[PDB]
């Protein structure tokens, strides 16, 4: 199996050469899949360099420019559509029906920026508000922030690259990014196809794996405009401690709760959403449904329903179309997984299923009753495993459901209208899923969190906001011949 | 002795030897003021200085439409009870609703000055396209210029305050014609509007019209904008004959209100349902006239309900503990009284009320009113509920739908889907969700759809009727 | 030449059938070049039932299906593009090249209507604004207005056509479309490509060229919710008097002037524009540029520059890549032309260059100082004609703009500040052109008129609005357990 | 006899054992004032209280926000000349601008008044593709939670009033820290808010800190937004150490004029070039430090300008024709000072002032000031003036950025590309057109690039930097 070779991208075009290799390897067999060049510190102030070097020509494209820029991302991705799916199986270690879904949702997030990039309003503001102000009127206007430092996880390397990405090209700001180690391909591909768009300025963009020793440099240096990072909380918490005088975008894992105070259509939908939060991408995701509270009740008949779906879930080869688990990511966060499982069972837990690892492998687990001192309770577990508890009263579990210092997702199964607004407004997250589980994200939708889940959203029209800055002009006595 | 009042002619308080129009104490029937009518030379004159004034109205700073608004507000503030007592006496209101009415006014102007100095533009990119390259927008809202505006006698205050309190936030002339039964409320306006120094001379008139001359507010050419409130039929035929004038209309309506469960509780949803069924007498266009409750719940409601209209005190207005005064006049009750009897000759159950002593009608709720009965098809404007009995809920929305009119529409649920599925499918401007159709907040877009009328009221939606939209489209501007 | 054959259509179907011949002829050489089924009163009759029958359906699309039909048109629009634009110059006369400006113009229009469908934004309002209101929030959302009548004019049989078609399907309101008798087939050609998108639920659409004797139901017809017209004046006057209680929304003609106070960049670049604004689509436009206001210090240089270039003008057959001028819609549409132009000079107007008639075809003409008592100076030409003035006071220019019954676009050059602003503020139009001419519309911007130019904007999502009907939902205390 | 005050510590007035600041007179530097120094058990309580009262700030109608904003602007009005007097007493400007600063303060209160019920949400469809079939959404605002604020002593008022003034508006509690120099204008609106009802107990503290304890508002995790205004050094270092909150910074300028044409004549340009260039002593964050006059308008701009400046009056700012006081302490006054001295070392040419005496510092203007003096390089926040020629305009905007601050420019234009060009090029958050960069209108987005900091002021802006937006994330709601 000869790997295949790769080349990173520094001031919009393709590099290799003598440059030291970094391997990306197959995330079910473990070989190496990929060679990929890594950028040296010269090349990462270079693409620096050419960031602010392109930042007039980039604010300076018609807002058609970077529709056009945008449209033909989505033309690439749609014609590479199976290939890019099948990298994305392969390197990130997820089913390829969730690969597919995968590049379906970066298609939309491309599609929207594009849409995005020919409505930046502004507002023409009276200001002749009180008699010291007469003849006073404004015209409030947004400007791209500059260039942007963008720092991209391992659980969705083309989704959550293309949610910094887009916005950037919809706006008019060049771009660094380092795309995750383990999973720098998608980011990579994109390389790619914004390499072959004539319309988008020389040195617009640079796409850098980037070693430890230099990854700093997407913190500290001054000549970013907006640090934009998605990934682990203890290291985005300090990025933004360390970022120095540029503005900060944080989107940070989760502990997402889902209330069951009702079947919504039915009992059969209610479990399907159930499975889907608790289990979808194996939990490796930031709005997992980690937490579920279930009514008195209806808490005998819904954990039956939901162990009985939990143990017909097919785990194994990825790039199978049955497959709905996938392995973690590597085997060591099987192994942390699994010691937080051991732990939760210890501190009194009780296992209703699974629990056991198979190298990467974790079985899908339902765990009862697991105290709040456990890891698996306090803590992003961030594999697939959902923690079921019982509750009496809804205002409870409501005050159950923000007992985390995480606030990114929740979800909520009524039929009462006022538990339903009761919920959106005392949930301390930043979107409320309504008769569905917390893991639903709309590409669309402001997405961000409270607490140590972030700060700022992302989804394509909120990104683009902290990629503007407002500036006025200030008119006095203006059409006075 | 009656009051003697003056009328408002390019700003300024006229008497003359013009006719005099009478105006009862609707509760004694005596003659409590006499009234200048306007002549056809005054309307020319009112809507040549409202042409005149246009361009000053329009050149005020957004702040001096603002300083307007609050002397109306800090005017309206100081004379409140006696502005509250005038409106007992020529509408025929209970005191308690009057001193409603003028804090809703208060509301209205105070929502208008706020309003005034928000006239928000956009800056838009007009480079959509290759083809379109180096184009920018600047889009900016300009007064539509004079309006015509025409009144109703049931809120002749705050029906006022809805038309006049946006046209001085956006900076439009305009010529009033109050109702002719209930004149005072508008005068009064016009009184502290005389003494507001910043608004330009001729921006307002304020004229009782006879009816060989009422036309002209309709079809004049000089107006922009007619806004009218009232009736259906006189509503739709103005429009008709309006010619090239954008038009308003806030007309009548047959609201109904879905019970399909207690929010919070029994006792406030029968308070809620009372206060629809009989505030303002139910001479208002939000009046809830048809209650479909549902059958589980049917008895309870229906006894509740009847027991609550049998205390409600009906007699003279200025009495304090006045619930329902009596009706705008002894015709209107005969006609009430009229549809009632045939109401109960078609098959309806009178369940309580249906007598009429000489402008008064009890409150009256029937039963099972056929379709084919004038009580259930057209707008009743008195204190009548037509109750109905439901067991789909589905099919309780479609019943609620079953008029050609469409103005508001109120439901009582517990549940997210119902409540969900009644805003999607109710044909009416406003939806209530646990309170009657007769909630109105000043500041909310209300109208509506079908016999109802077109366009919204409310001080925003009302301003955008009153606006026009330019756009400067700017070609390599800021290329040097 | 054998006539082509098309069919209308009917509930979303193609009828012909056993009906009445409509002849649509060549503009240029007179020939009958298609024949049209004309629709009888019973097939109308039918095609209202049918749009009201299909009025829930198109309700209930959702917003991604009404995107996918509109996506689904741009993408037939660019496949038949030059059998589109061969189309439009036949049937209307207008030169190729302008034709094919009118495809392009099209595809962004219904492309703007398909990024408009996903985003018709509700608001969310506080209603405790005072003590009494106590408790109270507010959903503001707006719903489809139902059935649309839609009567389309004959001098941008497409893309005047997409104008009022595109908002409707952005909308989701079904709708029945009379296009002008002389130029149907565009309008057909929509037909044809809506016919086959499957999304577009059955009796959304009707497209029928309808006789005199039954063109009433259009205007009067009680189950149409909202008449939109574009065309002659005094025509759309008349059937907003007599729609009953229908919405109207009216497109109609304008006499757009424009002043030149400034070269801008330069004196080519001003002429070009002025010649574009003058004598684009041959005077047989809205916004036609009717008359010049050029000021003393300038008219000398402007007036020769302007004559020589309108006499370099290629006037002839429409089908020639290099004709500017095609014929006038009608010869007896040239012959009114020709009378308003003897008129003028009879009046005192001096002939600069033209006014001579050949069958359809007018001469690019310009008269100098024509008299405000001549028809050619009062009404609306529509032809290639400008009347040119000089003026010496620019607050004078503006008022003598202003002086006119119309007031759809005006256009103004100026290197000033002030002036640009003073002219944006009192010039009694809906569009004012800054430094270009007033034959300018992008097909984004809020477009219409004052005065007799009509009532509402078109322009996509202006266009939206008015086939929107706002409903609020006035919450009591939800979310109160 | 120095004046008792008074700090507010959850809502409530508290003095006790409490250390004592001397506030002095910044004319006669006479200690007018004693204040209680807030202890760290005090901003423990302080945060705590704010934590607590967080659910009832947040729970309050928007009427209830409302209402204590409308309390504020009327006890404002109340207490003008007095709060006028304390301004120019601890802050040394001139009573004319301290009377000005009150007015911008009321204007401020009135717009969070009027902003606090047009807090808007979004209705958003959310099936914009087929795999999100049946998505709808709610986006609504809701109060970040608790405020650290700091502010400064150039406008001890009306900057208090941007910070606090959204707060209340949005239903955020609040700790404020005052500058220690200039504390009493921050009392005051502490004695205003004590008294209004509406305000839940322990909504806000107003608390003079030692430098042992101001870490606090820096670093406290209970604390969810800092908003600062001050120090560049200091609000970068404190951007730095804030923790996971949100950071407010609204820092320091050097704010350039563009004078291409004079608009509409040379006088008015003069006047407003005066009041860019010496408004508030130049102790403020847009004063106009550098002036750029085109060759040909050159020396008649320097010669009218320079003429102006020697007309100032400057001394006692508690008279009413005293346009320049004197500068905040001796030690600003020497910093000056050396900074002009060092400008004239340099090769810069002293065309007037450049004098101390005390605090005072003559009214100064230097031309052709070298990039390497400390007078250009930084903000000089004295009554200076760099006045420089240019021949080219694209330079001469080149020129304005050439600085490591941004937040204000001016420009005097006659000509539509050169303003539209200065508003595209300018790296600022506000370009003047037709004024000095020395103007701010309370509504404006006010704000800077570069050294100047971070987000934006003005009322609705702040407002929006204290709300977190949440999605209510709706699946097939209304289906039955």
């Amino acid at each position: 199996v000869t790997p295949k070779k790769y080349n990173i991208f520094l001031a919009s075009k393709p590099v290799d050469g003598d440059r030291k290799w970094l391997d990306v390897t197959n995330k079910y067999t473990n070989d190496v899949a990929a060679k990929v060049p890594q950028a040296t510190h010269k090349d990462i102030d270079d693409a620096i360099d050419a960031a602010v070097a392109a930042a007039p020509a980039m604010a300076a494209m018609g807002a058609y420019e970077r529709k056009a820029v945008l449209e033909k991302v989505v033309a690439e991705l749609k014609n590479r559509f199976e290939e890019i799916a099948q990298t994305l199986t392969m390197e990130s270690g997820k089913p390829i029906k969730d690969a597919r879904g995968e590049v379906t949702r970066t298609i939309d997030t491309f599609q929207v920026a594009a849409e995005e990039s020919v409505r930046i309003y502004g507002e023409h503001i009276p200001l002749d508000i009180s008699a010291r102000n007469k003849g006073l009127q404004g015209i409030v206007k947004k400007f791209p922030i500059g260039p942007v430092s963008m720092v991209s996880p391992w659980n969705f390397p083309l989704n959550l690259v293309a949610h910094k990405v887009a916005p950037a090209i919809a706006v008019g700001c060049p771009f660094v990014l380092k795309p995750a180690s383990r999973t720098p391909l998608s980011a990579l591909i994109l390389g790619e196809i914004l390499h072959k768009i004539e319309e988008l300025p020389l040195g617009a963009f640079s796409i850098l794996p980037v070693s430890r020793e230099d990854a700093d440099m997407f913190t500290v240096d001054e000549r970013f405009k907006l640090l934009t990072f998605t990934g682990s909380g203890p290291i985005g918490w300090d990025m933004k401690a360390r970022a120095g005088k540029k503005k900060v975008v944080m989107e940070l894992g989760g502990n997402a709760p889902c209330i069951v105070d009702d079947y919504v259509p039915d009992l059969d939908y209610t479990i399907q959403r159930l499975i889907n939060g608790g289990f979808y991408q194996g939990g490796q995701s930031c709005i997992h449904m980690q937490r579920l509270y279930v009514h008195e009740r209806l808490y005998d008949e819904v954990k039956e329903g939901f162990v009985a779906a939990v143990k017909k879930l097919k785990m194994g080869n990825p790039f199978e179309e049955d497959t709905y688990l996938g392995p973690m990511i590597s085997e060591s966060a099987a192994k942390g997984i699994e010691d937080w499982v051991k732990e939760a069972v210890a501190k009194g837990g009780k296992l209703l299923t699974g629990g056991n690892r198979k190298g990467a492998f974790i079985e899908p687990t339902v765990i009862e009753d697991v105290p709040i001192e456990a890891n698996a309770r306090k803590e992003e577990i961030f594999g697939p495993v959902v923690l079921l508890y019982k509750y009496s009263d809804f205002k409870e579990a409501v005050k159950e459901c923000n007992n985390t210092h995480y606030g990114l997702q929740s979800g909520i199964f009524t039929k009462d209208l006022n538990k339903a607004f009761y919920a959106f407004e005392h949930m301390e997250v930043g979107g409320v899923i309504l008769n569905d589980s917390p893991a639903l994200r709309v590409d669309s939708q402001p997405y961000g969190g409270l607490k140590d889940s972030g700060i700022q959203r992302e989804g394509v029209k909120y990104a683009m906001d902290d990629m503007l800055e407002t500036k006025v002009l200030v008119m006095r006595n203006v059409g006075t011949l």
